[PDB]
């Protein structure tokens, strides 16, 4: 075993590797969404900028887990990053509904990971997940919630143009 | 018809937050009373006046942060009457701090109960929120009030109350 | 019996001030409720959340100024239960501002009554305090809310609500 | 019909760009793996960790510029799975830069093929794009990796690896 | 019972007092190691500086636990500080292996203390330990793992001089 | 024998090692006194700060002697640090009387060490001790004498609060 490994269970190591893959998957999906809004027949630059940023942040989420794996003396194990569900994402509202479903799936994954760590009495790993993931996920779901509400409010056409400029770009 | 953001948030936890919101508001109202008691012409302790107004304001912030939490998790804020404080007149500086210590310990037990409920429903995010934002401020507040009581017993009545008020509360 | 500072301050006027203090806190709590309703994920109007949060804080300040006045005059603050707000849910931006107009007019009438009472007891300093600090703020608040209602009717539902919230309430 | 912006852009060139995007992402993921390998407690080379993290990031930028180019020309981005890196463990600093040279040359050949395809369809825009942003960075990248390999052979294993990591990669 | 004491078990109070002694014992060991590297026949100034700093940090760890004891209304009980295991600590690599051993020993003590807190539903004591101690320890252990790896890599003689200058002095 | 050793007797080397232990024992006593004044039922923050600072200075005194040991080519030999004489230290005036006792005890130890140096014609060790230790000790003793006198003058209760604020906190 690694010289630094202490109170770190093989199932927890495995759970971190699974979460790294899911974070990379979310990153790639937002990347797809970002460049969909950059198409000449879509042309919502606020969404393009917003989802690009989201993609970057999800990559940082993966890196912090890779960093965590090494601190605890686990070994990073990488799998393929599955291509996103769709090639085209529809409206601003459609894209946000996809984002909410993705964020809730990631959140349930992190809640299962936390539960795993608690079951093995990994107090460090519980603290780490609670401090860096669980509140960002709640805040992210709430933010997407609000976007969906406002996108239904502003409607289609001019409303989308304005929401894109005022709320995603600025 | 669950909230679109709601995930791993029990109805009993929702109700527990609403109960804590009322308790925080109640504490704010009690400090407000105490603050204006020390502004009476026949009491006239400006340090205490300023101290307890600030305590009132902080308790209102504690309530707001739980209202914010309730909305983040997709629960619904339900407001009740704020009960008038226990007394119209609060006696000496020492008497007011003995009241505060009893209040803080009451609020603390309520936060420990609320944390216990969250843990019993495996609401790991709610555990972290309460630990991060409430449990250590409560411990620091109780210790601070203990030190105040100790010092108010030491300085005694009359000149000591005037000095303590100027040196430690103002 | 009376405070060493008390001069020309009738017990009915002392009682009137305690009743105004309660009304101010009641209005604070109502705006607080409204503020957190606009922060719900299924309403999500951040401009209104911010506006009503500030209104809540202001009304608490109006209560504090009265508690401070009570003590200046040597009256004694007497606090009562702060009644829960009328509604749990407040509907549209328009519905919320219509509630505010109603609330602000109720508070105004109460202050005008209190001023009446002060004058009936020839409490000139109390008349001056009420006129100086409350009667014009009240007039200005009711005008401001009237303008809000007019503009919320003009912009309509949907896009207009989003724009009004961002342009007028947030900024 | 075709995109309103599409002019002188062949479907095989579109396909080529999509294949290059996947390759750039593949390269990015490989450098990511290498980066975190050097962060292991039993490898502990902080310069190389920082260096390969930065290489991972730049490759992702290379991918983004081609997606941007795809949309500029009125083509459509088609994403495929990103294949996991070929190894879990990357050996020495020298071994890692040997993998990097192999990878950089493979990507260069794919860019030279893409350029040949552009020229074959008389896509002057695309030739110029590839030559301006890709062909020279790739030559510079290969030269840089070549110099790293030579220097890592010069310095030894052991002390030399620590010194090179701190003096050359941590910069 | 202290006026401030609430939800603080005697066994948790005892464990805090045990931890304080352990923190002070680590401090004294680091102090010894620091002054060994200052001997004219050892003369590694980077190590002297580094281990002095480690000695100072461990004393701070002890202080934070004494402060916590008082905050919770426990009473600080102090025991002899046992002299370090050796008078002489060998090579840079020998000293770092001692450090990894010590840090892993301390960490197990903190994981046990956290376990005790949890067994008594001391929610605030769990938060305290995880926030201030559990992640610091995992960072400390990883950093020492990294030192050992690099000290094996650089070898003895010239490598030790350079490591001491380039990594420990800076 | 150390390459650096010249005109340094074994008995002087032994006395330096004795002094180091005494400096560390004083440091630990001051640490105990410091954290007693931090208890919720004592709560004298000026004393807490003052005795913490004294604790830090005594550790520095120990360090300077370990440095001197190494400069002269003696070898540092460390012994257990004996727990302080009391767990509880009474009044501000009680703690200062303990301090005068401790400081006079240390000073006699330094005067004996100086005597030993002189008996071995260790001219540089006489200079070291007189320069760094003998006048500091006389200043320390006078300052504590002054505290005791002023603590008798101010009396208990209000006087202790004011002295703690006005003299020890500043
Ligand atoms: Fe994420
Ligand atoms: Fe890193
Ligand atoms: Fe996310
Ligand atoms: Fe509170
Ligand atoms: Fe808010
Ligand atoms: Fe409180
Ligand atoms: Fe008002
Ligand atoms: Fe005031
Ligand atoms: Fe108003
Ligand atoms: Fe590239
Ligand atoms: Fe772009
Ligand atoms: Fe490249
Ligand atoms: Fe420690
Ligand atoms: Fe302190
Ligand atoms: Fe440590
Ligand atoms: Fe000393
Ligand atoms: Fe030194
Ligand atoms: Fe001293």
């Amino acid at each position: 075993p690694s010289q630094v490994r202490q109170n770190f269970h093989e199932l927890c190591e495995a759970g971190v590797n699974k979460q790294i893959n899911l974070e990379l998957y979310a990153s790639y999906t937002y990347h797809s969404i970002a460049f969909y809004f950059d198409r000449d027949d879509v042309a919502l630059p606020g969404a393009h900028k917003y989802f690009k940023k989201q993609s970057e942040e999800e990559r940082e989420h993966a890196e912090k887990l890779m960093k965590f794996q090494n601190q605890r003396g686990g070994r990073v194990k990488l799998k393929d990053i599955t291509a996103p569900e769709k090639e085209e994402w529809g409206s601003l509202l459609d894209a946000f509904k996809v984002a909410l479903e993705l964020e809730k799936k990631v959140n349930q994954s992190l809640l299962d990971l936390h539960g795993l760590a608690d079951s093995k009495k990994d107090a460090q790993m519980c603290a780490f997940i609670a401090t860096h993931y669980l509140t960002e996920q709640v805040e992210a779901i709430k933010e997407i919630g609000d976007h969906i509400t406002n996108l239904k409010r502003v409607g289609t056409g001019l409303g989308e143009f304005i929401y894109d400029k005022e709320n995603l770009k600025e």
